[PDB]
Order: structure tokens, then sequence, then C-alpha cells
């Protein structure tokens, strides 16, 4: 079964755990590419009562480094916000708990603003249909597919 944050039966406690970064997006390709502040690696989701603990970790010249962000919820259901970079907000338009989850950002900062979509496996890769799934949301969104980058060959430290 799938849902959507935003949807009525929408299972938050089920998205927990282990989660990696497979797939990310951006109608702003600089920000994802090899020194962007987005690329980032997911590791783990722990879900809060009103909150989400993200911990990723960033390369940079073949080298990890940690980071921990706390992800509010907001006023609107299955949304969550979170200050990195500027000013973010979130939602999980599909997920299906035990395989994927496809994210949709927000990002704002010196008044500008670009949209980023991430695409999360349980395991360190997914299967090319749902990379192909992930490709149309991206497409619903105004993301061309050159501005989609599978990094499920670099996601291992
Ligand atoms: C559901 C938690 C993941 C939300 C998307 C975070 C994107 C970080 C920038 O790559």
């Amino acid at each position: 079964e799938e849902a959507s944050s935003t949807g009525r039966n929408f299972n938050v406690e089920k998205i927990n755990g282990e989660w990696h970064t497979i797939i990310l997006a951006s109608d702003k390709r600089e920000k994802i590419e090899d020194n962007g502040n987005f690329r980032l690696f997911l590791e783990q989701i722990h879900v809060l009562e009103k909150s989400l603990v993200l911990k990723f970790h960033t390369v940079r010249d073949e080298e990890c480094s940690e980071l921990s962000m706390v992800a509010d919820k907001t006023e609107k259901a299955g949304e969550y916000s979170v200050t990195y970079d500027g000013f973010n907000t979130f939602t999980i338009p599909k997920t299906d708990y035990d395989n994927f989850l496809m994210a949709h950002l927000i990002n704002e900062k010196d008044g500008e603003t670009f949209q980023l979509m991430g695409l999360y496996g349980r395991e360190p890769d997914l299967s090319s249909d749902i990379k192909e799934r992930f490709a149309q949301l991206c497409e619903e969104h105004g993301i061309l597919r050159e501005n989609i980058i599978d990094l499920s060959n670099a996601n291992r430290c």
C-alpha cells in the first residue's frame, strides 16, 4: 500500500528507520551537484511526536561528514519545515514505507527559491521501475530528467 504525507491514511511512524539517498533532483541543478549544499546522503529518520530527526552525511574530496537536522511539523498536515542553508518546507508525496520514499522540498534563501525532490530507499538502491516512477513525479513538478541525478553508485562512505 502507498501513501502521501498529506493524505488521511498516512502513518508517519512507518517511515521511521534506515534510508539511503538514491536519486536527487532539482530545478536548480547546482544545488545537488558535487559541491552543492543539498547533495545530502540520508541515513536514518527518527520519528517523534511532532518532528522528524534526520541523519545525513555529506561528501567532499572523498571525505564523509555527518550532519543532523530536526524537521518540525508545520500547520499543514504532512508538511515539515527545517532551517538548513535557508528556510525549507517539505512533504512526502509518495511512499510505500518498505521500499521507497519520495520527498518534495521547497528551499527559500536570500529572497529566492528552488524545488528539490528526493528518492530514498530502504536498501542502497531501488528497482529501475521505482526510479522511473520517480522521474514521472519529477516531470509533474516541472523538473527535467537532465536535472535528476542518480547517486546510487556514490551513497556509501
Ligand atoms: C523525509 C525526509 C527527507 C526530506 C528531504 C530532505 C532533502 C535534503 C536535501 O537533499
